Protein backbone atom coordinates (compact mmCIF):
# COMPACT_ATOMS: atom_id res chain seq x y z
CA UNK A 1 0.00 0.00 0.00
CA UNK A 2 2.02 2.96 -1.30
CA UNK A 3 -0.56 5.68 -0.51
CA UNK A 4 -2.84 5.70 2.54
CA UNK A 5 -4.84 8.57 4.05
CA UNK A 6 -5.89 8.87 7.70
CA UNK A 7 -8.36 11.48 8.99
CA UNK A 8 -9.14 12.29 12.64
CA UNK A 9 -11.78 14.51 14.27
CA UNK A 10 -10.38 16.90 16.92
CA UNK A 11 -13.86 17.84 18.27
CA UNK A 12 -15.02 14.31 19.08
CA UNK A 13 -11.64 12.60 19.58
CA UNK A 14 -12.43 9.92 17.04
CA UNK A 15 -11.60 8.78 13.52
CA UNK A 16 -13.33 10.88 10.88
CA UNK A 17 -15.52 8.26 9.20
CA UNK A 18 -16.98 8.42 5.68
CA UNK A 19 -14.80 11.36 4.59
CA UNK A 20 -14.65 11.51 0.80
CA UNK A 21 -11.46 12.41 -1.01
CA UNK A 22 -10.17 12.65 -4.57
CA UNK A 23 -6.54 12.23 -5.64
CA UNK A 24 -5.23 13.97 -8.76
CA UNK A 25 -1.93 13.76 -10.64
CA UNK A 26 -0.39 16.62 -12.60
CA UNK A 27 -0.25 15.78 -16.31
CA UNK A 28 2.44 16.91 -18.74
CA UNK A 29 0.22 19.82 -19.85
CA UNK A 30 0.00 21.00 -16.19
CA UNK A 31 -3.66 20.04 -15.74
CA UNK A 32 -4.84 17.95 -12.79
CA UNK A 33 -5.91 14.53 -13.97
CA UNK A 34 -8.09 12.24 -11.82
CA UNK A 35 -6.00 9.50 -10.21
CA UNK A 36 -8.00 7.75 -7.47
CA UNK A 37 -10.79 8.39 -4.98
CA UNK A 38 -12.47 6.84 -1.96
CA UNK A 39 -13.84 7.46 1.52
CA UNK A 40 -12.47 6.78 4.96
CA UNK A 41 -13.53 3.65 6.83
CA UNK A 42 -14.66 3.29 10.45
CA UNK A 43 -10.98 3.58 11.45
CA UNK A 44 -10.63 6.91 9.62
CA UNK A 45 -8.31 5.28 7.06
CA UNK A 46 -8.50 4.95 3.29
CA UNK A 47 -6.42 2.10 1.85
CA UNK A 48 -6.09 0.62 -1.61
CA UNK A 49 -6.02 3.87 -3.59
CA UNK A 50 -3.20 2.73 -5.91
CA UNK A 51 -0.45 0.19 -6.58
CA UNK A 52 3.33 0.41 -6.67
CA UNK A 53 3.28 0.14 -10.48
CA UNK A 54 0.59 2.79 -11.06
CA UNK A 55 2.01 5.24 -8.49
CA UNK A 56 4.79 6.69 -10.66
CA UNK A 57 6.85 9.83 -10.03
CA UNK A 58 4.76 12.96 -10.21
CA UNK A 59 3.02 15.78 -8.41
CA UNK A 60 -0.10 14.55 -6.60
CA UNK A 61 -2.98 16.44 -4.96
CA UNK A 62 -5.21 14.92 -2.28
CA UNK A 63 -8.47 16.89 -1.94
CA UNK A 64 -10.24 15.89 1.29
CA UNK A 65 -13.92 16.89 1.43
CA UNK A 66 -13.93 18.26 4.96
CA UNK A 67 -16.87 20.60 4.34
CA UNK A 68 -19.36 17.76 3.79
CA UNK A 69 -18.02 15.96 6.86
CA UNK A 70 -18.73 18.93 9.14
CA UNK A 71 -22.08 19.82 7.57
CA UNK A 72 -23.41 16.32 8.32
CA UNK A 73 -22.50 16.90 11.98
CA UNK A 74 -24.44 20.19 11.99
CA UNK A 75 -21.32 22.39 11.77
CA UNK A 76 -20.74 25.07 9.16
CA UNK A 77 -16.95 24.93 8.75
CA UNK A 78 -14.49 27.47 7.40
CA UNK A 79 -12.67 25.48 4.73
CA UNK A 80 -14.05 24.11 1.48
CA UNK A 81 -11.64 21.18 1.60
CA UNK A 82 -8.18 20.29 2.80
CA UNK A 83 -5.66 20.15 -0.05
CA UNK A 84 -2.36 18.25 0.19
CA UNK A 85 0.00 18.70 -2.77
CA UNK A 86 3.34 16.88 -2.96
CA UNK A 87 5.95 15.35 -5.26
CA UNK A 88 6.01 11.56 -4.89
CA UNK A 89 8.66 8.94 -5.71
CA UNK A 90 11.26 11.44 -6.97
CA UNK A 91 14.05 9.31 -5.42
CA UNK A 92 12.45 5.93 -6.04
CA UNK A 93 9.36 4.28 -4.60
CA UNK A 94 8.22 5.30 -1.14
CA UNK A 95 5.19 4.53 1.00
CA UNK A 96 3.17 7.61 1.95
CA UNK A 97 0.68 8.15 4.75
CA UNK A 98 -1.12 11.49 4.45
CA UNK A 99 -2.86 12.43 7.68
CA UNK A 100 -5.28 15.23 8.52
CA UNK A 101 -6.61 16.31 11.94
CA UNK A 102 -9.84 18.30 11.53
CA UNK A 103 -11.57 21.07 13.48
CA UNK A 104 -14.31 23.35 12.14
CA UNK A 105 -12.00 26.35 11.58
CA UNK A 106 -8.61 24.61 11.48
CA UNK A 107 -6.79 21.54 10.30
CA UNK A 108 -3.31 20.09 10.59
CA UNK A 109 -1.79 17.80 7.99
CA UNK A 110 1.39 15.74 8.06
CA UNK A 111 3.03 13.00 6.05
CA UNK A 112 4.79 9.82 7.13
CA UNK A 113 7.13 8.66 4.36
CA UNK A 114 8.89 5.30 4.59
CA UNK A 115 11.31 3.47 2.31
CA UNK B 1 -8.01 45.14 6.21
CA UNK B 2 -10.62 42.44 5.53
CA UNK B 3 -8.04 39.72 4.77
CA UNK B 4 -4.63 39.19 6.39
CA UNK B 5 -2.30 36.17 6.30
CA UNK B 6 0.18 35.24 9.05
CA UNK B 7 2.86 32.55 8.65
CA UNK B 8 5.01 31.06 11.42
CA UNK B 9 8.00 28.70 11.40
CA UNK B 10 7.79 25.74 13.81
CA UNK B 11 11.44 24.72 13.32
CA UNK B 12 12.99 28.10 14.20
CA UNK B 13 10.23 29.40 16.47
CA UNK B 14 9.88 32.60 14.50
CA UNK B 15 7.76 34.44 11.98
CA UNK B 16 8.19 33.00 8.49
CA UNK B 17 9.65 35.98 6.61
CA UNK B 18 9.61 36.60 2.85
CA UNK B 19 7.12 33.80 2.17
CA UNK B 20 5.39 34.38 -1.16
CA UNK B 21 1.73 33.65 -1.65
CA UNK B 22 -1.01 34.14 -4.22
CA UNK B 23 -4.72 34.50 -3.51
CA UNK B 24 -7.22 33.30 -6.11
CA UNK B 25 -10.98 33.64 -6.43
CA UNK B 26 -12.97 30.81 -7.98
CA UNK B 27 -14.54 31.86 -11.27
CA UNK B 28 -17.84 30.79 -12.82
CA UNK B 29 -16.06 28.18 -14.98
CA UNK B 30 -14.47 26.66 -11.81
CA UNK B 31 -11.04 28.05 -12.69
CA UNK B 32 -8.90 30.06 -10.27
CA UNK B 33 -8.35 33.60 -11.23
CA UNK B 34 -5.59 35.63 -9.58
CA UNK B 35 -6.89 38.13 -7.04
CA UNK B 36 -3.91 39.35 -4.94
CA UNK B 37 -0.41 38.33 -3.88
CA UNK B 38 2.56 39.37 -1.79
CA UNK B 39 5.35 38.24 0.54
CA UNK B 40 5.24 38.11 4.32
CA UNK B 41 6.92 40.89 6.30
CA UNK B 42 9.45 40.54 9.10
CA UNK B 43 6.50 39.84 11.43
CA UNK B 44 5.38 36.99 9.16
CA UNK B 45 2.29 38.95 8.13
CA UNK B 46 0.89 40.01 4.77
CA UNK B 47 -1.52 42.97 4.87
CA UNK B 48 -3.23 45.02 2.19
CA UNK B 49 -4.31 42.14 -0.07
CA UNK B 50 -7.81 43.47 -0.76
CA UNK B 51 -10.44 46.05 0.15
CA UNK B 52 -13.85 45.64 1.71
CA UNK B 53 -15.59 46.52 -1.56
CA UNK B 54 -13.52 44.02 -3.58
CA UNK B 55 -13.70 41.13 -1.09
CA UNK B 56 -17.15 39.81 -1.98
CA UNK B 57 -18.69 36.47 -1.02
CA UNK B 58 -17.19 33.58 -2.93
CA UNK B 59 -14.61 30.82 -2.75
CA UNK B 60 -10.99 31.90 -2.29
CA UNK B 61 -7.72 29.99 -2.33
CA UNK B 62 -4.49 31.09 -0.66
CA UNK B 63 -1.51 29.24 -2.14
CA UNK B 64 1.53 29.69 0.09
CA UNK B 65 4.93 28.92 -1.47
CA UNK B 66 6.24 26.88 1.44
CA UNK B 67 8.57 24.85 -0.79
CA UNK B 68 10.73 27.86 -1.69
CA UNK B 69 10.83 28.90 1.99
CA UNK B 70 12.25 25.55 3.13
CA UNK B 71 14.63 25.37 0.15
CA UNK B 72 16.10 28.75 1.11
CA UNK B 73 16.81 27.32 4.58
CA UNK B 74 18.40 24.19 3.11
CA UNK B 75 15.69 21.86 4.48
CA UNK B 76 13.97 19.28 2.29
CA UNK B 77 10.17 19.82 2.40
CA UNK B 78 7.23 17.52 1.69
CA UNK B 79 4.62 19.86 0.22
CA UNK B 80 4.68 21.72 -3.07
CA UNK B 81 2.74 24.52 -1.34
CA UNK B 82 0.25 25.02 1.45
CA UNK B 83 -3.29 25.55 0.17
CA UNK B 84 -6.08 27.21 2.15
CA UNK B 85 -9.47 27.13 0.38
CA UNK B 86 -12.47 28.76 2.05
CA UNK B 87 -15.81 30.48 1.43
CA UNK B 88 -16.17 34.11 2.44
CA UNK B 89 -19.65 34.67 3.86
CA UNK B 90 -21.41 37.92 4.74
CA UNK B 91 -22.81 37.80 8.27
CA UNK B 92 -22.10 41.10 10.00
CA UNK B 93 -18.81 43.00 9.70
CA UNK B 94 -16.06 40.37 9.49
CA UNK B 95 -12.27 40.45 9.25
CA UNK B 96 -10.40 37.27 8.26
CA UNK B 97 -6.94 36.22 9.40
CA UNK B 98 -5.65 33.09 7.70
CA UNK B 99 -2.74 31.68 9.67
CA UNK B 100 -0.31 28.88 8.80
CA UNK B 101 2.26 27.17 11.03
CA UNK B 102 4.95 25.48 8.94
CA UNK B 103 7.16 22.44 9.45
CA UNK B 104 9.07 20.61 6.69
CA UNK B 105 6.66 17.66 6.59
CA UNK B 106 3.56 19.21 8.16
CA UNK B 107 1.52 22.38 8.39
CA UNK B 108 -1.39 23.62 10.48
CA UNK B 109 -3.81 26.29 9.34
CA UNK B 110 -6.56 28.13 11.16
CA UNK B 111 -8.85 31.10 10.63
CA UNK B 112 -9.46 33.90 13.12
CA UNK B 113 -12.69 35.59 12.01
CA UNK B 114 -13.61 38.67 14.05
CA UNK B 115 -15.97 41.64 14.12
CA UNK C 1 6.83 42.52 27.50
CA UNK C 2 9.23 39.56 27.64
CA UNK C 3 6.45 36.94 27.89
CA UNK C 4 3.02 36.99 26.22
CA UNK C 5 0.47 34.19 25.75
CA UNK C 6 -2.05 33.99 22.90
CA UNK C 7 -4.93 31.48 22.79
CA UNK C 8 -7.17 30.71 19.81
CA UNK C 9 -10.32 28.62 19.40
CA UNK C 10 -10.31 26.17 16.47
CA UNK C 11 -14.04 25.36 16.77
CA UNK C 12 -15.32 28.94 16.57
CA UNK C 13 -12.45 30.44 14.57
CA UNK C 14 -11.89 33.18 17.11
CA UNK C 15 -9.65 34.34 19.92
CA UNK C 16 -10.21 32.29 23.07
CA UNK C 17 -11.46 34.96 25.50
CA UNK C 18 -11.40 34.85 29.30
CA UNK C 19 -9.13 31.79 29.42
CA UNK C 20 -7.39 31.60 32.79
CA UNK C 21 -3.79 30.51 33.11
CA UNK C 22 -1.05 30.29 35.71
CA UNK C 23 2.69 30.50 35.05
CA UNK C 24 5.07 28.65 37.36
CA UNK C 25 8.84 28.64 37.70
CA UNK C 26 10.61 25.43 38.67
CA UNK C 27 12.23 25.71 42.09
CA UNK C 28 15.43 24.11 43.38
CA UNK C 29 13.44 21.28 45.02
CA UNK C 30 11.77 20.51 41.63
CA UNK C 31 8.44 21.97 42.78
CA UNK C 32 6.48 24.56 40.81
CA UNK C 33 6.18 27.89 42.43
CA UNK C 34 3.59 30.39 41.22
CA UNK C 35 5.09 33.22 39.19
CA UNK C 36 2.23 35.04 37.38
CA UNK C 37 -1.32 34.50 36.17
CA UNK C 38 -4.20 36.15 34.34
CA UNK C 39 -7.04 35.69 31.86
CA UNK C 40 -6.92 36.28 28.12
CA UNK C 41 -8.37 39.50 26.72
CA UNK C 42 -10.89 39.88 23.92
CA UNK C 43 -7.99 39.42 21.48
CA UNK C 44 -7.11 36.12 23.15
CA UNK C 45 -3.89 37.61 24.52
CA UNK C 46 -2.43 37.89 28.01
CA UNK C 47 0.19 40.63 28.45
CA UNK C 48 2.03 42.00 31.47
CA UNK C 49 2.87 38.67 33.13
CA UNK C 50 6.46 39.58 34.03
CA UNK C 51 9.28 42.08 33.61
CA UNK C 52 12.67 41.72 31.98
CA UNK C 53 14.44 41.83 35.35
CA UNK C 54 12.18 39.15 36.87
CA UNK C 55 12.15 36.78 33.87
CA UNK C 56 15.49 35.06 34.46
CA UNK C 57 16.78 31.86 32.88
CA UNK C 58 15.05 28.78 34.21
CA UNK C 59 12.28 26.30 33.53
CA UNK C 60 8.76 27.72 33.30
CA UNK C 61 5.34 26.09 33.01
CA UNK C 62 2.22 27.73 31.60
CA UNK C 63 -0.89 25.86 32.73
CA UNK C 64 -3.88 26.96 30.65
CA UNK C 65 -7.34 26.15 32.05
CA UNK C 66 -8.78 24.81 28.82
CA UNK C 67 -11.27 22.57 30.63
CA UNK C 68 -13.20 25.52 32.10
CA UNK C 69 -13.20 27.24 28.70
CA UNK C 70 -14.86 24.28 26.95
CA UNK C 71 -17.26 23.72 29.85
CA UNK C 72 -18.48 27.32 29.57
CA UNK C 73 -19.26 26.63 25.89
CA UNK C 74 -21.09 23.41 26.75
CA UNK C 75 -18.56 21.19 24.94
CA UNK C 76 -17.05 18.12 26.59
CA UNK C 77 -13.21 18.38 26.55
CA UNK C 78 -10.47 15.77 26.79
CA UNK C 79 -7.69 17.59 28.66
CA UNK C 80 -7.64 18.79 32.25
CA UNK C 81 -5.49 21.71 31.07
CA UNK C 82 -2.95 22.54 28.41
CA UNK C 83 0.62 22.55 29.74
CA UNK C 84 3.53 24.35 28.09
CA UNK C 85 6.90 23.68 29.78
CA UNK C 86 10.02 25.37 28.43
CA UNK C 87 13.48 26.68 29.35
CA UNK C 88 14.12 30.40 29.05
CA UNK C 89 17.64 30.96 27.73
CA UNK C 90 19.65 34.18 27.48
CA UNK C 91 21.06 34.63 23.98
CA UNK C 92 20.61 38.23 22.91
CA UNK C 93 17.47 40.28 23.59
CA UNK C 94 14.53 37.88 23.32
CA UNK C 95 10.75 38.20 23.60
CA UNK C 96 8.65 35.04 23.98
CA UNK C 97 5.12 34.49 22.69
CA UNK C 98 3.59 31.19 23.77
CA UNK C 99 0.60 30.41 21.59
CA UNK C 100 -2.05 27.69 21.92
CA UNK C 101 -4.72 26.62 19.42
CA UNK C 102 -7.54 24.78 21.18
CA UNK C 103 -9.97 22.06 20.11
CA UNK C 104 -12.03 19.89 22.49
CA UNK C 105 -9.85 16.80 22.00
CA UNK C 106 -6.63 18.39 20.74
CA UNK C 107 -4.36 21.38 21.11
CA UNK C 108 -1.35 22.77 19.27
CA UNK C 109 1.26 24.99 20.87
CA UNK C 110 4.15 26.93 19.42
CA UNK C 111 6.65 29.57 20.49
CA UNK C 112 7.49 32.74 18.57
CA UNK C 113 10.83 33.94 19.96
CA UNK C 114 11.99 37.27 18.54
CA UNK C 115 14.57 40.01 19.02
CA UNK D 1 -4.58 -2.24 25.06
CA UNK D 2 -6.38 0.56 26.92
CA UNK D 3 -3.60 3.18 26.63
CA UNK D 4 -1.31 3.62 23.63
CA UNK D 5 0.92 6.56 22.69
CA UNK D 6 2.02 7.46 19.14
CA UNK D 7 4.68 10.08 18.36
CA UNK D 8 5.55 11.51 14.93
CA UNK D 9 8.36 13.80 13.73
CA UNK D 10 7.16 16.75 11.60
CA UNK D 11 10.71 17.66 10.43
CA UNK D 12 11.61 14.27 8.95
CA UNK D 13 8.12 12.96 8.16
CA UNK D 14 8.68 9.79 10.14
CA UNK D 15 7.74 8.06 13.38
CA UNK D 16 9.60 9.49 16.35
CA UNK D 17 11.58 6.43 17.49
CA UNK D 18 13.02 5.81 20.97
CA UNK D 19 11.06 8.65 22.61
CA UNK D 20 10.90 8.08 26.37
CA UNK D 21 7.77 8.85 28.33
CA UNK D 22 6.48 8.51 31.88
CA UNK D 23 2.81 8.17 32.88
CA UNK D 24 1.62 9.37 36.29
CA UNK D 25 -1.70 9.06 38.11
CA UNK D 26 -3.04 11.60 40.60
CA UNK D 27 -3.26 10.08 44.08
CA UNK D 28 -5.88 10.92 46.70
CA UNK D 29 -3.46 13.39 48.32
CA UNK D 30 -3.12 15.23 44.96
CA UNK D 31 0.46 14.10 44.30
CA UNK D 32 1.49 12.53 41.00
CA UNK D 33 2.30 8.88 41.50
CA UNK D 34 4.32 6.88 38.94
CA UNK D 35 2.04 4.66 36.85
CA UNK D 36 3.92 3.32 33.82
CA UNK D 37 6.77 4.21 31.47
CA UNK D 38 8.35 3.15 28.20
CA UNK D 39 9.79 4.31 24.89
CA UNK D 40 8.39 4.41 21.39
CA UNK D 41 9.23 1.62 18.95
CA UNK D 42 10.36 1.87 15.32
CA UNK D 43 6.72 2.63 14.42
CA UNK D 44 6.61 5.55 16.86
CA UNK D 45 4.15 3.65 19.07
CA UNK D 46 4.29 2.60 22.71
CA UNK D 47 1.99 -0.31 23.59
CA UNK D 48 1.53 -2.40 26.71
CA UNK D 49 1.68 0.41 29.28
CA UNK D 50 -1.23 -0.93 31.36
CA UNK D 51 -4.17 -3.34 31.55
CA UNK D 52 -7.92 -2.86 31.72
CA UNK D 53 -7.92 -3.85 35.40
CA UNK D 54 -5.04 -1.57 36.45
CA UNK D 55 -6.25 1.42 34.41
CA UNK D 56 -8.93 2.63 36.83
CA UNK D 57 -10.74 5.99 36.83
CA UNK D 58 -8.43 8.85 37.59
CA UNK D 59 -6.47 11.83 36.34
CA UNK D 60 -3.44 10.74 34.31
CA UNK D 61 -0.41 12.68 33.04
CA UNK D 62 1.72 11.54 30.10
CA UNK D 63 5.12 13.29 30.12
CA UNK D 64 6.83 12.79 26.75
CA UNK D 65 10.58 13.52 26.77
CA UNK D 66 10.72 15.53 23.57
CA UNK D 67 13.81 17.49 24.61
CA UNK D 68 16.08 14.41 24.59
CA UNK D 69 14.63 13.34 21.24
CA UNK D 70 15.59 16.63 19.56
CA UNK D 71 18.98 16.95 21.25
CA UNK D 72 20.05 13.57 19.84
CA UNK D 73 19.21 14.89 16.36
CA UNK D 74 21.39 17.98 16.96
CA UNK D 75 18.45 20.32 17.62
CA UNK D 76 18.04 22.49 20.69
CA UNK D 77 14.25 22.56 21.10
CA UNK D 78 11.98 24.97 22.93
CA UNK D 79 9.99 22.65 25.18
CA UNK D 80 11.25 20.59 28.10
CA UNK D 81 8.63 17.92 27.44
CA UNK D 82 5.12 17.54 26.12
CA UNK D 83 2.57 17.05 28.90
CA UNK D 84 -0.85 15.48 28.33
CA UNK D 85 -3.20 15.54 31.35
CA UNK D 86 -6.67 13.97 31.21
CA UNK D 87 -9.40 12.23 33.20
CA UNK D 88 -9.74 8.59 32.10
CA UNK D 89 -12.58 6.07 32.43
CA UNK D 90 -15.00 8.48 34.16
CA UNK D 91 -17.93 6.90 32.26
CA UNK D 92 -16.59 3.35 32.21
CA UNK D 93 -13.63 1.77 30.46
CA UNK D 94 -12.39 3.35 27.25
CA UNK D 95 -9.41 2.77 24.98
CA UNK D 96 -7.16 5.82 24.62
CA UNK D 97 -4.62 6.70 21.96
CA UNK D 98 -2.57 9.78 22.87
CA UNK D 99 -0.75 11.18 19.87
CA UNK D 100 1.89 13.90 19.56
CA UNK D 101 3.32 15.51 16.40
CA UNK D 102 6.69 17.13 17.16
CA UNK D 103 8.64 20.08 15.76
CA UNK D 104 11.53 21.86 17.49
CA UNK D 105 9.44 24.86 18.62
CA UNK D 106 5.93 23.39 18.42
CA UNK D 107 3.88 20.30 19.00
CA UNK D 108 0.30 19.20 18.47
CA UNK D 109 -1.40 16.57 20.59
CA UNK D 110 -4.73 14.81 20.16
CA UNK D 111 -6.59 11.87 21.62
CA UNK D 112 -8.57 9.09 19.97
CA UNK D 113 -11.01 7.60 22.49
CA UNK D 114 -13.01 4.49 21.63
CA UNK D 115 -15.59 2.45 23.53
C1 LIG E 1 -1.91 27.96 12.20
C2 LIG E 1 -1.35 29.26 12.77
C3 LIG E 1 -1.39 29.19 14.29
O1 LIG E 1 -0.97 28.18 14.90
C4 LIG E 1 -1.12 28.39 16.20
C5 LIG E 1 -0.83 27.60 17.23
F1 LIG E 1 -0.27 26.35 17.05
C6 LIG E 1 -1.07 28.02 18.52
C7 LIG E 1 -1.64 29.26 18.69
C8 LIG E 1 -1.93 30.06 17.60
F2 LIG E 1 -2.45 31.23 17.83
C9 LIG E 1 -1.67 29.61 16.37
C10 LIG E 1 -1.81 30.13 15.14
C11 LIG E 1 -2.36 31.30 14.76
O2 LIG E 1 -3.35 31.25 14.04
C12 LIG E 1 -1.93 32.57 15.17
C13 LIG E 1 -0.75 32.83 15.87
C14 LIG E 1 -0.41 34.14 16.23
I1 LIG E 1 1.40 34.52 17.34
C15 LIG E 1 -1.28 35.18 15.86
O3 LIG E 1 -0.96 36.46 16.21
C16 LIG E 1 -2.47 34.97 15.15
I2 LIG E 1 -3.77 36.64 14.60
C17 LIG E 1 -2.78 33.63 14.80
C1 LIG F 1 -2.38 15.50 11.05
C2 LIG F 1 -2.67 14.06 11.49
C3 LIG F 1 -1.98 13.83 12.82
O1 LIG F 1 -2.03 14.69 13.74
C4 LIG F 1 -1.34 14.22 14.78
C5 LIG F 1 -1.11 14.77 15.97
F1 LIG F 1 -1.60 15.99 16.29
C6 LIG F 1 -0.37 14.10 16.91
C7 LIG F 1 0.15 12.87 16.56
C8 LIG F 1 -0.12 12.32 15.32
F2 LIG F 1 0.37 11.12 15.05
C9 LIG F 1 -0.85 13.00 14.45
C10 LIG F 1 -1.29 12.74 13.21
C11 LIG F 1 -1.01 11.68 12.42
O2 LIG F 1 -0.37 11.87 11.40
C12 LIG F 1 -1.37 10.35 12.74
C13 LIG F 1 -2.14 9.96 13.84
C14 LIG F 1 -2.43 8.60 14.04
I1 LIG F 1 -3.60 7.96 15.70
C15 LIG F 1 -1.93 7.65 13.15
O3 LIG F 1 -2.22 6.34 13.38
C16 LIG F 1 -1.15 7.99 12.04
I2 LIG F 1 -0.40 6.49 10.70
C17 LIG F 1 -0.88 9.36 11.86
Amino acid sequence: CPLMVKVLDAVRGSPAINVAMHVFRKAADDTWEPFASGKTSESGELHGLTTEEEFVEGIYKVEIDTKSYWKALGISPFHEHAEVVFTANDSGPRRYTIAALLSPYSYSTTAVVTN
